[PDB]
DNA sequence: GGGGAAGGAAAGC
DNA sequence: GGCTTTCCTTCCCC
């Protein structure tokens, strides 16, 4: 296998950059405004001039100010980065017809037919990024290697505006010197739990005990950092779909009022029915967020589809579920839609 | 013993 | 902040 994957560069920020070209050279600050109070919400990412100074995805609005309180500060426009997003994957699939588009941002690309060797991998990776700037005018970085996972860590090594291939020889290599949180799929609880076991390398999952890992972490992320380290990691390239589609909205104060709760859970309902867009779900879930940040949910699954109708009076009832199980107030509140017709 | 369903945990975008 | 996916735990059931 010779996987090509693709992550585009400051995303967001980029996009807005393209859109409004006097931004370039300037730090530049997308933020996901919650509507609580002046600034209150989160920094949903930044462009180099920005983030070398600390001002990165998911630190508070507030405190992406006190660091740089000359910075240009826009809203997410998500729909417009989607649109931008689309544009740019179609491009991709002209290169492979084994394309797994994983995220908003994100492709891989399975080039195996396409190629011959890393060299001509490689030359490829030049073609699509040239290709995409052209476009676009969007940079990106390519990351190539024998599998989606050594793949994207090229890339993570290379950003931005970069290409980088991970040969055989340096995946060895890696399995013996990279640090494993710094492997996807290890977050910081994960991380945490491995410290804790003396793994910080891929290459100690082979010798601790397998049923010692897999208490520690759960089978299947035992399984799959092993795999790694034995370097037989193989998972092919596969075309994604969507799965489920929601609207968490946050509530101006908390509150476990079910009358005050309605109006904001009805709103979170029409948001992700725009979403839904032709898709049919079958199931649908409130979720909600209390007051001590915690992530509550119930759901119910019908044998046909949901219509707008139904979800209204479902959803109230699964929110009097919550209400009637859990004593904590309520923060934010919405519902997902899942299994699709 | 183990698959399936519901809700929580963890991860990355 | 807020969107989506995948795995875990618990319990029902064959
Ligand atoms: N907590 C996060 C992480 C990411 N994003 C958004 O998802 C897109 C990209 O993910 P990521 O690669 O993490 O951000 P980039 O800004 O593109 O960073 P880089 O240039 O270093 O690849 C971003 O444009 C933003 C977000 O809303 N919230
Ligand atoms: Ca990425
Ligand atoms: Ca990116
Ligand atoms: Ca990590």
């Amino acid at each position: 296998m010779i996987v090509l994957f693709v992550d585009f560069d400051y995303f967001y920020a980029q996009v807005e950059e393209v859109l409004n070209p006097s931004l370039k050279g300037k730090p530049v600050v997308v933020c996901v405004f919650s509507g609580r109070f002046e600034d209150s919400g989160a920094v949903a990412t930044a462009n180099y001039e920005a983030r070398k100074f600390g001002v990165k995805a998911g630190i508070p609005i507030v405190e992406a100010k006190k660091i740089l309180p000359n910075a240009v500060y826009l809203p997410m426009r998500k729909e417009v980065y989607q649109q931008v997003s689309s544009r740019i994957m179609n491009l991709l699939r002209e290169y492979s017809e084994k394309i797994e588009i994983a995220s908003i941002d994100e492709a891989y690309l399975d080039i195996s037919d396409k190629v011959r060797d890393y060299r001509e991998a490689y030359n490829l990776g030049l073609e699509i990024k040239n290709k995409i700037l052209e476009k676009e005018k969007i940079t990106v970085t390519v990351g190539i290697s024998k599998n989606k996972v050594f793949a994207k860590i090229a890339a993570d090594m290379a950003k931005p505006n970069g290409i980088k291939v991970i040969d055989d020889e340096e995946v060895k290599r890696l399995i013996r010197e990279l640090d494993i949180a710094d492997v996807p799929g290890i977050g910081n609880i994960t991380a945490e739990k491995l410290k804790k076991l003396g793994i910080n390398k891929l290459v100690d999952t082979l010798s601790i005990e397998f049923d010692k890992l897999k208490g520690m972490i759960g089978e299947a992320k035992a399984k799959y950092l092993i795999s790694l380290a034995r370097d037989e990691y193989n998972e092919p390239i596969r075309t994604r779909v969507r799965k489920s589609i929601g609207r968490i909205v946050t509530m101006k104060r908390n509150s476990r009022n079910l009358e005050e709760i309605k109006p904001y859970l009805f709103r979170a309902i029409e948001e992700s029915y725009y979403k839904l867009d032709k898709r049919i779900p079958k199931a649908i879930h409130v979720v909600a967020v209390t007051e001590d940040l915690d992530i509550v949910s119930r759901g119910r699954t019908f044998p046909h589809g949901i219509s707008k109708e139904t979800a209204y009076s479902e959803s109230v009832k699964l929110l009097q579920k919550i209400l009637e199980e859990d004593e904590r107030k309520i923060r934010r509140i919405g519902v997902r839609f899942s299994k699709f017709i």
